[PDB]
């Protein structure tokens, strides 16, 4: 639907959804805080996501600024659903049992998650 | 110096979940189980078994004159790690974010909800 998307694309997309509008050079800067990717490798991620229809762009200055054409929450939920079907036999509850049985969740985190369920 | 880290493809997960369910399974046991749900060939399936063996995820003992495959990886550990990477890739690292987006979007009757409450509290 909001179709396939690779690990490195998730990173570009995440920067865009958080910043709302971002230039190439912005994306390169943030990406490069945690990744040793060259500008060309990054610029090619922007190019594909633009071609695939995931993001678009306005020309503020003579400078292109990219923005999402995909709803963040929709593509993340769909992705999570493919993932849960792939790994955990199609059960979200299995995922949570696994996580909880294994992380040493702090009381604040426990409470937050309670607050999340209790919101209907 | 630990062995090379690998990702597991969707079709490798189908194989590994059969291995974990059966504890010990031959190539023929796996082929048959897989074919019940999927139209993949014997060659295809043996290719997945071979890839997982080469990757270190599974090994084999010869009972009778027949290879029997078993996991080298604890199921809950590997699925947790896989979940953590996936949360770090998609959700900025917030498990809370994944749970949130999933409650905002599924239609959950409150008996789905409760077993989650009890996964928390218990
Ligand atoms: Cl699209």
């Amino acid at each position: 639907k909001t179709y396939e998307i690779s690990s490195a694309e998730w990173e570009v997309m995440n920067i865009i959804w958080m910043k709302k509008y971002a230039s190439a050079n912005n994306i390169i800067e943030e990406i490069q805080m945690q990744k040793d990717w060259s500008p060309k490798t990054i610029r090619t991620l922007i190019t594909r996501l633009y071609k695939k229809g995931f993001i678009d762009r306005k020309k503020d200055n003579k400078i292109f600024q990219y923005y999402s054409l995909v709803e963040e929450s929709d593509i993340k939920y769909k992705t999570s659903k493919n993932f849960i079907n792939k790994v955990y036999k199609g059960g979200f509850n299995s995922l949570v049992l696994n996580f909880v049985e294994k992380e040493d969740l702090s009381q604040d985190e426990i409470e937050e998650l309670r607050n999340i369920l209790n919101k209907k």
